[PDB]
DNA sequence: GTCGG
DNA sequence: GCTGATGCGC
DNA sequence: CCGACCGCGCATCAGC
């Protein structure tokens, strides 16, 4: 937060230009900009000190020196006075609803929670649930109910056969005090990059996570990945806890590393590693980590045996999950 | 919007 | 039904 | 300049 002003600055204008504009490129400039500068171990005082971090050119700079004279950026300003973009911008919160949707909806003439409600007939499957936890999913999950969680699901899971592997990852594997979500990863011996023992490996979680009452919606549900909606039960008397976003990956137990990585984050270092990784000649997925031939076409997978291994693929010294939140 | 070649 | 492009989210 | 910007699972659609 040393810096938060400004990071809030370039993450607002991050929004903007991927609801509004449609300008992924501009979004994701302003959120490496951000993820430098939140980074950065000193208090900015000009937007030529920002300029020398990399992200951060000279229009980035420009705006940095209007918000520390201001206290704010004229830009935004108008943004906010803009009905059409705020409108926008708030309907993109509904999980389900993206840039294309949400304009789509400002053209019907449904811009706010109201509207939305009134209209679930013309919402598909996914967004009907976005709505319907719309304030749950906006609340923090401690790391306290973190724990609870895993502890329900690693042995929920441990019950429906003993040789699953659940790991959480995202932000709680970073050591995150509070969570947006709970990350799963999943493996089973029956499943490996060789072949399928196996049907149904995910969909027996699922089910088995719902008739306990954790697993409460699904948003989608496909082979190997579930995304859905779980809530921690209450005791006698007391408020029951906020519906949380799940998602389960299930993944090759032989290329469980790749998977971790991939599963741990942030997304932001994802980006920059796999990035990194193009420069180095090798290209990553959750999957595995191979070479890029002379002609640029991806070979054959690469041995990997823990984390580490990816990370001395392409020469950088290995960091730990709670070093990598970008 | 920023960067490297 | 399929394939492929697009939207959306991780 | 100017091309590159990570990589992919699921839901949905158009075109066949
Ligand atoms: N390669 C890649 N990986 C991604 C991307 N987005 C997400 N991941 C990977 C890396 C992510 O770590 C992981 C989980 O996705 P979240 O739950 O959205 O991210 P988080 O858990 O880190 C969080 F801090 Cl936003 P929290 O949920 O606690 O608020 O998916 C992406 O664009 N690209
Ligand atoms: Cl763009
Ligand atoms: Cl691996
Ligand atoms: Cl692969
Ligand atoms: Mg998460
Ligand atoms: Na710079
Ligand atoms: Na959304
Ligand atoms: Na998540």
């Amino acid at each position: 937060t040393l810096n938060g002003g400004i990071t809030d600055m370039l993450t607002e204008l991050a929004n903007f230009e991927k609801n509004v504009s449609q300008a992924i490129h501009k979004y994701n400039a302003y959120r490496k900009a951000a993820s430098v500068i939140a980074k950065y171990p000193h208090k900015i005082k000009s937007g030529a000190e920002a300029k020398k971090l990399p992200g951060v050119g000279t229009k980035i700079a420009e705006k940095i020196d209007e918000f520390l004279a201001t206290g704010k950026l004229r830009k935004l300003e108008k943004i906010r006075q803009d009905d059409t973009s705020s409108s926008i911008n708030f309907l993109t919160r509904v999980s389900g609803i993206g840039p294309s949707a949400a304009r789509k909806f400002v053209d019907e003439g449904i811009k706010t929670l109201e509207d939305l409600r009134k209209n679930e007939d013309k919402l598909n499957h996914h967004q009907r649930i976005g709505l319907k936890y719309f304030g749950d999913f906006e609340k923090r999950i401690p790391r306290e109910e973190m724990l609870q969680m895993q502890d329900i699901v690693l042995n929920e899971v441990k019950k429906v056969d003993s040789e699953y592997i659940a790991t959480v990852c995202g932000s709680f594997r970073r050591g995150a005090e509070s969570s947006g979500d709970m990350d799963v990863l999943l493996t089973h011996p029956s499943f490996t990059s060789e072949s399928t023992k196996q049907p149904k490996l995910l969909h027996q979680v699922v089910e088995q996570l719902q008739k306990v009452h954790f697993i409460t919606d699904t948003l989608s549900k496909g082979e190997t990945k579930f995304m859905g909606v779980c809530q921690l039960p209450s005791k006698n008397d007391e408020k029951e806890y906020p519906h949380r976003r799940i998602d389960i990956r299930l993944i090759p137990k032989d290329q469980y590393y790749c998977g971790v990585l991939y599963f741990t984050g942030s997304d932001i270092f994802n980006k920059n590693m796999r990035a990194h990784a193009l420069e180095k000649g090798f290209t990553i997925n959750e999957y595995t980590i191979r070479p890029l031939g002379v002609t640029g076409v991806a070979g054959e997978p690469l041995p990997v045996d823990s984390e580490k291994d990816i990370f001395d693929y392409i020469q950088w010294k290995y960091r730990e999950p709670k070093d990598r939140s970008e």
